[PDB]
C-alpha cells in the first residue's frame, strides 16, 4: 500500500485514540487551557490538528507529573500512567499527518479542557464520518 488517502487508517486510529482520552476526562481535564474552536474560517483538519497538538504536548509534559491529576492513592497513579501514553501516540500522530512545523497556538483565552477535548471527539467523529466516500 502506497497510493491512497492518509486518513482512512491512520485517521480512524486517531480517532479511537481520541476516545480514549474521554475516558479520564474529569479531574484532569479540570486545567483550563486554550479554546482553538473560538474562531474556525480557513483551518482544515490537518491545521486543528497542528495547533490541537501543541497544546496537547503541554499537557503531557507538565500535567503527566503534576500531583494534581495524581490524587492520594497508588490506584490513581497505575491509571495515570496510561493517560500520558495514549497522549504521546495522539502527539505524533494526530499532527504528524497534517505535516507542519511551526504552530503558533495564540488566539484563545483560558478555556476549559472539559470542553476542549469535548469539541475534539465531535469534530474528528462528525468529519470523519465524511473522509471517505
Amino acid at each position: 500500500e502506497a497510493e491512497a488517502h492518509k486518513c482512512d487508517i491512520t485517521l480512524q486510529e486517531i480517532i479511537k485514540t481520541l476516545n480514549s482520552l474521554t475516558e479520564q476526562k474529569t479531574l484532569c481535564t479540570e486545567l483550563t487551557v486554550t479554546d482553538i474552536f473560538a474562531a474556525s474560517k480557513d483551518t482544515t483538519e490537518k491545521e486543528t490538528f497542528c495547533r490541537a497538538a501543541t497544546v496537547l504536548r503541554q499537557f503531557y509534559s507538565h500535567h503527566e507529573k503534576d500531583t494534581r491529576c495524581l490524587g492520594a492513592t497508588a490506584q490513581q497513579f497505575h491509571r495515570h500512567k496510561q493517560l500520558i501514553r495514549f497522549l504521546k501516540r495522539l502527539d505524533r500522530n494526530l499532527w504528524g499527518l497534517a505535516g507542519l512545523n511551526s504552530c503558533p497556538v495564540k488566539e484563545a483565552d483560558q478555556s476549559t479542557l472539559e470542553n476542549f477535548l469535548e469539541r475534539l471527539k465531535t469534530i474528528m467523529r462528525e468529519k470523519y464520518s465524511k473522509c471517505s466516500s
